[PDB]
DNA sequence: GGATCCCTAAGCTCCATCGA
DNA sequence: TCGATGGAGCTTAGGGATCC
DNA sequence: GGATCCCTAAGCTCCATCGA
DNA sequence: TCGATGGAGCTTAGGGATCC
């Protein structure tokens, strides 16, 4: 929540639109917590932070996720914060599958974009 | 508000993935009410009800929608419920502007789209 | 809803405490119509009405009521009110089953309890 | 009407079906605002929630609820929600009564049940 | 630390002003 | 400074403080 | 007929009065 | 009597009227 704000200003210095969504949750429809876009790229974005790894996704979580990017027109990635570390970005195809769930642990993070990876990229 | 809801309801109804921009200005930056997409056709969206025509807008509240659509890369719209009758989307190239700020008004308001419209305004071409 | 007022007064006319429900279906969980009692009898009521016979019903809409009387310790009943004719009550027990859901015709309605038998059946 | 809400929803996780009386007055009767049953205790119950002790009632609003729940078929209770405190649940034969009407307050307060000691209050026995 | 919560600031439609 | 009675506002949300 | 809708009346917690 | 601008309330609900 005090990280939301900061990462949008991230997010607005690498050329990106930025918004977050009024009640994540609340209707029956999947919700990111922030939807950026720049002209040629578009993102649903599932912000998490965590004091140190792994760190884990319900299936439901992610299912959510690539239902609205996809319906949308944008791209899954989930926003790792680490502490005193920058964001890093995992596209949902990078996330590690579990037995049932998802995860991304210390052989993952490395793979994680920073912002700027993300925009550049297309 | 109640129609914030009401209207990004219609939104999904309509085939479009819709939401209600966190705070419709509490960010520190130029916001929308509402941003939709559909993978064609994407909505900055600015959401007015009013009892009856005129609408006036400050230019204001336009330039900040246009310069995030433009930004962003979304059509900037503005969504008008008039009472007993559908929601209305109108372009902003549409507003007729007063003195300094901009109207939709009685000339206009006919003019405005459905959403179906706005949604399949893509396939013209 | 016109019709509701009048038969909580049938109702209080036969010694039972009625009240009705403040937004049927709003929650998660299941509503009736109407909620009365009077001390050994206790009542959860479909209230319905129609121009003429016979009076459909899911499967889903006799679930849920049931589904609140019992855990709620009350009896199935559906209020039907035909025009000019007074209310006749009927137990889910007796609603005719159909390929896959409920109803009542002219050959159940003639069954159906006028109120005071309901009260004094216990 | 915040609270009529949550307490309600508190009862259903506490097994009761618990219902909102349309109207908590709009009726031509005597209503409480709430009325619970899960198949051994029967709630008829008035929600207040209030800042701080006391709470008054009028004794209008008591006999209300008793002369109901005595003709339901019903426990008659008060349900006080204060703030950062659970709900509590008090039984009318609880309640002190002021110089013509009654009251909850500091030293009554503190003997409300929870509703768990309320739904299990009829095994005793 | 975590949750509740209290409260202050802002936001939206309407109304009336002000003006035409 | 409480103790009980008789009279008005009613939004949404984000942050600091507070109880626990 | 049906739906929306506009609007007026009432309801609840709080505050301040009034009183102690 | 409109035409555009600058300033305040904000509840829930049931019924009559109104548009369609």
């Amino acid at each position: 929540t005090r990280f939301e704000r900061d990462l949008l200003v991230e997010l607005w210095k690498a050329g990106f639109a930025a918004i977050r969504v009024a009640g994540s949750g609340v209707s029956p429809f999947p919700c990111p917590d922030i939807v950026a876009g720049n002209g040629r790229t578009y993102l649903a974005i599932e912000v998490k932070m965590r004091k140190e790894l792994p760190l884990y996704l319900s299936a439901d979580e992610v299912e959510q996720l690539v239902t609205f990017a996809r319906g949308f027109g944008a791209e899954a990635y989930v926003a790792l914060k680490l502490p005193r570390k920058k964001w890093r970005f995992f596209p949902v195809q990078m996330l590690e599958r579990t037995e049932k769930n998802f995860k991304i642990d210390e052989s993952v993070y490395p793979l994680g974009l920073e912002i700027a990876e993300v925009a550049g990229k297309f």
